[PDB]
């Protein structure tokens, strides 16, 4: 059984993943850490992998002390940029037995729906993205779906763009476009976080749903990476190449 | 055992109709029209419903005809404005045994579908429409769903608008807003015509969802039309109330 | 305001509803009983209208104290029959102004559906229904499924059956047969409660769908039924006729 | 420039595909034949890939002589047994240029959906399959349907079976288990071929799903194998690896 810290754990996100380790039965919790705590409790209770939830302000430091020590590190932690992924990059250079995975989005159905876009993205005609969300979202569209049509609209590089004959529309209509595909938000009572990619071509069509219908299903995806992040020595970007 | 004719018999939909009417059994083809064509051949066939899909310049005048002689009337024809509307009730006073139909949609699904969708209205805190098309389509939202809309947000009057939060947001994200109801339009190769009412409360949701697969499905609709226009004298609208629901 | 009770006070739905009724700003709670208070405690707080979510040998009991009172009663308790209603009808004949609603589903998005499938069904070829739950579920098919596939098929009487050419097979592939109608029941992890019912003939197809993401989902149509019930006078079964 | 013959030219399958060869610029029609014709017609029209839709009974022999001469062969003719798979592999060794597909699906998106289907099933708690079809089919579950259900149990071996608590049921409400994964199979008048596969844990669901809207949807993924298949040398069984993914 491995030896699983938490830093964050007081956090809505690492109180719940404090829950998780202490649940799972082949994981055993080897410290909580919150802020104001010292590192060294990490290495202090032999810790071999560590969930960080924490904040990007912090999370260099704490990326820093996990590398340097060879304690592998599962982060959800957001605010990376390419300079953060470099450095972290140079840090396990020193390093070459120490894994770090920085990912967005640990839900294994959002992860592997933008990759099934990805894949199936270059072989249709048409893609369209549609999201729905509960109506206290701030934010249309959501982040996973401008991201997704980000994905889509690369690997569409060098095909023609989405075919259109609107010529009269009520403005909005045709939703909003992220580098040339059109993303839709719904905003419906009763609903949790949804998202529909569609994919159309003369004679058929894909579409690959995912439903969250709750707060939590990124749980799995986390315990996940903690289970195999030491399967892919250095930085591993997203929780996709860990699916395989 | 009814006696029937086609006005606009040369076009898309109405060379369709004259062979639909042909097959049917219980429907005899009484005359078959097109533009220049006198209407007296009407009469002349003893015709007593005829079906009209022709152009909206042209059918005023044939419906003065049709209902001064008594000839019931199934019309798909567009451009039909309320001024409109009010001027056929008013020929009918003259006229009380005789029945008119005007409805801009004959696909049964697609009339069961906004019949569901305004009785679900009231019951529900959102409500959005989406509707997804062939790319060849040239208007956004489709007549369909902005009339799907329109009726949604009439039974909706005096209740609260849909709740959102939204704060931050891409132009064209929440779509294009119809009478308070978002409605949003995808238009994707390999789909023919695909309309998705949805309602949502603390919950639960409710989805209405209608999928024509080919562009002849309204073929049934007329056909339902034809046969039961006589129950209701006067001017109906829309194929509904025909439906006995 | 209306002044409303609570029959069951103290179990699942009746503690839910009595939170409910203090939550709503419109209705008023007088009365919160439980097995063993005396009924006469609704009355000695001018109730007007009782919910009652109690058990099957207890209702009829309940029901003549209520109507014999002119308290309205809003009724989910289950295990009536047809000689159950007649009663019913009978005590009503006594107090014309009373109002009694009993109804198996109090959640207007399943309630609506059945009905809209009960008004499709006689326009289509083919009806199929579909219902998928969490796999805790006991029953397969649901109650709501096998009752929805009963009306459809009563909608029907007197039309061919569904075309089916279907000559090799698996056994259990086409589903379970209620009435005439194929009724199918998906048992997933990550789902709770949800219905489609699927309609067609050539060129077009109707689907009715039904998803409830939370076990509370019945509450506002207890509500509603609660705030219109006086609306109609004597027994109505069903929450349809007080939505028309 | 590639120079494709069809052999099955006067079928239903062999037929189309003559005629979406000649719609590509880049495809140039080598030979055509039926039953009947001798092989011989390809290679003196210099033939360098063949798409064969025949019948199980002659697609050995076709194939026999197509490796001996050096022509990649497309096929789609069904009836393939392992024992069958492993002639065709025999065969190649002595070809090691000559390249073979046989795959059961050319539609990309089928093709597509059965691929993700299998990268999905290994972490999942459920997995069902669920089917739907113009009621004039012979077959339940289809033949698609059944082959991505063993996929998605071959992929999940090793795993906790589906959960399932339930005690009552009428027959048939489960579907029909193949290895382990439940299938159902809707058959609704109006609908063409449709295709769902559903993946559940606590806390989420992903869903794939494929709708063919017509019968010839089948006819990119014939094109695009015929386009490839020189890429990789032997035998590919299923059009997958070409994709490229
Ligand atoms: N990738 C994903 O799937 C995903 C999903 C949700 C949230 N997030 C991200 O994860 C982060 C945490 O989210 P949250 O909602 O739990 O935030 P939160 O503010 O509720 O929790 C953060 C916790 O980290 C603690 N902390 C701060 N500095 C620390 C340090 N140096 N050492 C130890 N603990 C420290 C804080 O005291 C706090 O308790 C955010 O940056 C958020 O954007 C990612
Ligand atoms: C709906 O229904 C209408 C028709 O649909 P469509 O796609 O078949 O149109 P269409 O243009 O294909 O054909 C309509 C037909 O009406 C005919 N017509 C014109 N004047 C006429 C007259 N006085 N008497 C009889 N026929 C006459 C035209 O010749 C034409 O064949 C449109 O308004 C459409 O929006
Ligand atoms: N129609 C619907 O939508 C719907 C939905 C869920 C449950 N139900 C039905 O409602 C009933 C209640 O369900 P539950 O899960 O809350 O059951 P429960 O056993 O948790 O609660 C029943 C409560 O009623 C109380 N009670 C019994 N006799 C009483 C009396 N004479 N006076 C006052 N209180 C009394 C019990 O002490 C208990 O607390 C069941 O019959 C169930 O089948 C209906
Ligand atoms: C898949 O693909 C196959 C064909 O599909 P379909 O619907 O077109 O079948 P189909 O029966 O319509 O036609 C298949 C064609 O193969 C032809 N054929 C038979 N023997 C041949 C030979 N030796 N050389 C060349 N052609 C020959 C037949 O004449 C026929 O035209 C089936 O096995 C199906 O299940």
């Amino acid at each position: 059984g491995m030896r699983v810290g938490v830093l964050g754990a007081k956090g809505k996100v690492g109180a719940t993943m404090v829950r998780a380790v202490a649940a799972a039965d082949d994981l055993t919790l080897s410290a909580e850490l919150d802020a104001g705590d010292p590192l060294s409790l990490l290495t202090d209770g032999n810790t071999e992998v560590v969930i960080d939830f924490t904040h990007p302000d912090v999370v260099m430091g704490n990326l820093e002390f996990l590398i340097d020590n060879g304690i592998h590190a599962v982060v959800g932690t957001t605010g990376f940029t390419a300079e953060r992924f470099q450095q972290v990059e140079s840090w396990l250079v020193a390093k070459p037995n120490t894994s770090v995975l920085i990912a967005p989005n640990f839900a294994i159905g959002a992860v592997l729906s933008m990759h099934f876009a990805k894949q199936a993205a270059r072989f249709f005609d048409s893609a369209e993205v549609i999201e729905l969300h509960h109506p206290h979202k701030a934010d249309a569209p959501s982040g996973t779906a401008a991201r997704t049509a980000k994905l889509i609209a690369e690997a569409r590089k060098g095909l023609p763009p989405n075919p259109d004959a609107t010529s009269t529309s009520l403005p909005g209509a045709r939703g909003a476009d992220v580098d040339g595909i059109p993303v839709h938000a719904v905003r419906l009572a009763g609903l949790v976080a949804h998202q529909e990619v569609l994919f159309g071509t003369e004679g058929e069509t894909l579409t690959i749903r995912h439903d969250s219908l709750d707060r939590t299903s990124f749980v799995p995806g986390v315990l996940l990476a903690v289970r195999r992040i030491a399967e892919r020595p250095g930085l591993t970007v997203g929780l996709e190449p860990l699916l395989d």
